[PDB]
DNA sequence: TCTATCATTGATAGG
DNA sequence: TCTATCATTGATAGG
């Protein structure tokens, strides 16, 4: 019963009780074992949470790299949609992710993304900023959609209808809309530099 | 020694020990009082954290509303910069904010922002989506800048220089750059509808 | 606004 | 991979 099987029952426990009901003792009982034994498998809870973050991405975030011949617009779009989709598969996934320090084992993936931007028109900073903007927006978005989904009158007109809209989707179209907003903003800034 | 003075020593304790060292017992000692007395002033810790969130914004986020005759571009820009600047004044400010449910006492401010968009070209959803995108990006950005600032080799070329860039600013220019990226994306989508 | 007094929870000794 | 055994910490009885 590995550390691999521990990080598994942990992801099941995340989807059950959320990031706060995910307590050492509940995990042990899931693994049929006794509490301080988990300390054999994991350094500590923080270590365990970083584990889950990496695990989620590795497990669902397939589109980390640009396909051959793909436009930056299409990459950024595809990457962000894969990113968000990974976070959304687990309860509190975005929060769990936010706590983790960036993974050293993906240094190569990161650098390839950077290079890809320089080759499609961007200087280094503009590619950095472009990629950063996209993941910041995507993060903020999933965090909110997830906090809205969870949480377990006399609203003014516009607001009333507005909540009804986000309520419809969960935020999907809102997200897809802000994504394109960023890309079009990147296009217009690029053709403004070439100009 | 009010609940007003409690929420004060609490903001001082946030800037000292961060969102995690902010423990009931440390707060009491700051207030020269004994622990369970704080329970007279505050319902519970969550209630206290929402208190701090509202307090931070009320205290620094002045630009919540558009000035008379201001362009949407200028509002969104000014609002986001004020928002981020408020979060940045307190350690873990963005995290503290993220936990809070939206304030009922700002229903009027929200609705005025919505109306302002319909009057400057946007339908309801597009104004909603535009305003949402801006605060999602701003949130994701401050959250990261704050986690990067806190936390208390053989990096590949591009990445090495990239970290050096974000390290220079703390993320400021990165932020200001993504902000304009969103706005220009909004402009181009608006003139694409009128078209 | 103080006094016990808890219950939950992450973690280490110790083998 | 189990046995005490803690220390930190949020919270309620009870007046």
């Amino acid at each position: 019963l590995n550390r691999e099987s521990v990080i598994d029952a942990a992801l099941e426990l995340l989807n059950e009780t959320g990031i706060d009901g995910l307590t050492t003792r509940k995990l042990a009982q899931k693994l049929g074992i006794e509490q301080p034994t988990l300390y054999w498998h994991v350094k500590n809870k923080r270590a365990l949470l970083d584990a889950l973050a990496v695990e989620i991405l590795a497990r669902h975030h397939d589109y980390s790299l640009p396909a051959a011949g793909e436009s930056w617009q299409s990459f950024l779009r595809n990457n962000a949609m894969s990113f968000r989709r990974a976070l959304l598969r687990y309860r509190d996934g975005a929060k769990v992710h936010l706590g983790t320090r960036p993974d050293e084992k993906q240094y190569d993936t990161v650098e390839t993304q950077l290079r890809f931007m320089t080759e499609n028109g961007f200087s280094l900073r503009d590619g950095l900023y472009a990629i950063s903007a996209v993941s910041h927006f995507t993060l903020g978005a999933v965090l909110e959609q997830q906090e809205h989904t969870a949480a377990l009158e006399n609203l003014p007109p516009l607001l009333r209808e507005a909540l009804q809209i986000m309520d419809s989707d969960d935020g999907e179209q809102a997200f897809l809309h802000g994504l394109e907003s960023l890309i079009r903003g990147f296009e217009v800034q690029l053709t403004a530099l070439l100009q």
